């Protein structure tokens, strides 16, 4: 029987929340299509880091990618609202928003930019790490040189803390931290652990300053050529991928502080979040003007 082999990649390790996502997706696609579609999985930025990969999928040089929302505004501007600091109360809030009508509407914004966005998934809440000093209050961030993703909302937000930002593809981060080009970076525990950033970062604070969604993306032309039953199979495979992805994030978050302490990191997990929110007031006010009160309240009031 005719079979098609496609490729999907991530910037992170096979042994991570995102590796679980794409391995689960590949297994489900094969099962739900009775072997007529197979998906080869690639890790650690093989086939490109996130921005390059989203571009590649748009071009069609490979078929699929799983990416955080970080580089997405370079392609689909509507997702920026999700990247606002301190927008989501907790993972349940974020997941409910993305799975429900608000997130579905955002998926439709990908169609006109040459993707099928199969499903929302999760990277996690992001936390600040660095080599220089323990961060116990927002003032401790001032002057730190921090790598960021290629995301305009994060860059503006972190400048609000007095951080000196440098956007970089994820594939360059470990080496930049090791060499001291930047003092630090920010990422969920799922990434910090799987990327072994404990080896090149002494300090971590659970600032939880933004929620980082992720997405399964497919080249639109390729998706549209799938038979209808197979389109449905790919969507359902992605949703199952998101389920196991989120479960792994939950496990990582539950055990991660003890794990990273055992590995030698000084992890500050007791901070006054209100103080960090207050520090961003000027930039918060700009985001409120940018996205509008209705859209931000629509998300904040979701339950
Ligand atoms: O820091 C980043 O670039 C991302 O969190 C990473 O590629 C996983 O999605």
């Amino acid at each position: 029987a005719a079979q098609t082999t496609m490729r999907i990649n991530i910037s992170t390790a096979q042994n991570s929340h995102q590796g679980v996502a794409i391995d689960t997706f590949a297994k489900e696609v094969e099962k739900r299509t009775g072997g007529r579609y197979k998906v080869q999985t690639f890790y650690n930025a093989a086939l490109g880091a996130e921005r390059e990969s989203v571009e590649a999928v748009q071009l069609g040089t490979h078929e699929l990618t799983f990416s955080s929302s970080g580089p997405i505004p370079n392609f689909v501007p509507e997702t920026k609202i999700l990247d606002v600091p301190f927008l989501f109360r907790d993972k349940a809030h974020a997941r409910a928003v993305l799975d429900g009508p608000i997130g579905q509407e955002l998926l439709t914004r990908f169609d006109g930019k040459g993707f099928k966005a199969l499903a929302w998934a999760e990277n996690g809440f992001r936390h600040m790490s660095n080599s220089k000093r323990a961060v116990k209050e927002p003032g401790d961030l001032k002057g730190l040189k921090m790598r960021t993703m290629e995301n305009p909302v994060h860059i503006a937000a972190y400048k609000g803390f007095g951080i000196v930002t440098t956007p970089m593809a994820f594939s360059e981060v470990f080496t930049a931290l090791q060499q001291g080009t930047v003092d630090g970076q920010e990422n969920p525990l799922s990434v910090i652990i799987s990327a072994k950033f404990d080896q090149v970062q002494k300090h971590l604070t659970l600032t939880g300053h933004v929620y980082s969604p992720a997405l399964f993306l497919m080249n639109k032309a390729l998706f549209d050529k799938l038979p209808a039953a197979d389109q449905q199979a790919f969507i359902d495979a992605a949703r199952q991928g998101a389920k196991l992805n989120r479960a792994r994030v939950d496990e990582d978050d539950a055990k991660g502080v003890a794990d990273l302490r055992a590995k030698g990191m000084t992890v500050i997990d007791n901070i006054d979040k209100a103080r960090f929110v207050a520090a961003l007031a000027p930039v918060n006010a700009q985001f409120e003007k940018q996205f509008g009160k209705a859209a931000l309240e629509q998300i904040r009031s979701a339950q």
